[PDB]
């Protein structure tokens, strides 16, 4: 009840801008994630005891991968953090409830592997998912962990409410497929261009969720160029291993897997930033102004990118 989260006085200040880096300390994550449901969502939200014993058996499943990792997690839930505190009055009581859990559930128990190899290896989550097959895996372990003994966050929900913040969750976590984005960004852009946009329509809030999820899921693009530039690393550690995997299959990979020609990587970036990345914080803006600090961070790395195409770093 009298018991908040406090963090040292630079985090306090840096966790609140859209750039922040949540730093090495895997310990301190827990706290970190726990101090932004209390200001984005309140002290009340959620049971500390068991939203602590929810963090923590959620962390258990994330795995030892070098990029959808529990950092990952933790990364993607601050980004939202940064949107929600920035739009104060724009969402109601069950969607700051379910965006942060949502973003810390989003890749639970990854594998490292995107949806193409799973079908390629033909694994049974793609027999038993035959679209967004990784996110649809990822809701069903956020159920599972909600349903364990002591886990159960939402407990004080009506039935309805309950039902209500699953399909948030739902909705997030398939909206985390990037398959999906290029389509559901074309429509916000039409809605928005013609003014049909609408936030008290549901079908239109569902889209606007959608892109908040892409632009947390992306938000390595958003950091400062020492923190975008080392998290690549680990994003390639991840695409070079598939495509390890691809090629024992017999198949050649698409070159962003293929690390022979790790040399191309500026140009493949550049090409990232161009179709997905500014595409996708410019419609945000445009739909939620003041993240526009976001798209400002994304053009500031593309710019960097172009630096070392020109061998001036
Ligand atoms: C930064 N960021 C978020 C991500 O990179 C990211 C996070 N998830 N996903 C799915 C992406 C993503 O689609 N990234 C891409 C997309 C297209 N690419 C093409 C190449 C490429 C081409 C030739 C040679 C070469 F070496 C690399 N690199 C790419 N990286
Ligand atoms: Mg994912
Ligand atoms: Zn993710």
């Amino acid at each position: 009840g009298l018991m908040q989260f406090t963090l040292p006085v630079r985090l306090c200040k840096e966790i609140e801008l859209f750039h922040f880096d949540i730093g090495p300390f895997e310990n301190m994550w827990p706290g970190i994630f726990v101090y932004m449901v209390h200001r984005s969502c309140g002290t009340s939200c959620f049971e500390l005891e068991k939203l602590c014993r929810f963090i923590m058996s959620v962390k258990k499943n994330y795995r030892r991968v070098p990029y959808h990792n529990w950092k990952h997690a933790v990364t993607v839930a601050h980004c939202m953090y940064a949107i929600l505190q920035n739009n104060h009055t724009l969402f109601t009581d069950l969607e700051r409830k379910g965006l942060l859990i949502a973003c810390l559930c989003h890749d639970l128990d990854h594998r490292g592997f995107s949806n193409s190899y799973l079908q390629k290896f033909d694994h049974p989550l793609a027999a038993l998912y035959s679209t967004s097959t990784m996110e649809q895996h990822h809701f069903s372990q956020t159920v599972s962990i909600l349903q364990l003994e002591g886990h159960n966050i939402f407990s004080t929900l009506s039935s309805s409410e309950y039902e209500q913040v699953l399909e948030i969750i739902r909705k997030a976590i398939i909206a985390t497929d990037l398959a999906l984005y290029f389509g559901n960004r074309k429509q916000l852009e039409e809605m928005y261009q013609t003014g049909s946009l609408n936030l008290n329509n549901q079908s239109h809030r569902d889209r606007v969720i959608g892109l908040m999820m892409t632009a947390c899921d992306l938000c390595s693009v958003t950091k400062l160029w020492p923190v975008t530039k080392l998290t690549a690393n680990d994003i390639y550690a991840e695409f070079w291993a598939e495509g390890d995997e691809m090629k024992k299959l017999g198949i050649q990979p698409i070159p962003m897997m293929d690390r022979d020609k790790k040399d191309e990587v500026p140009q493949g970036q550049l090409g990232f930033y161009n179709a997905v990345a500014i595409p996708c914080y410019t419609t945000l803006t445009q739909i939620l102004p003041p993240t526009e600090p976001l798209l400002k961070a994304c053009r500031d790395n593309l710019s960097q990118w172009e630096k070392v195409i020109r061998g001036e770093e």
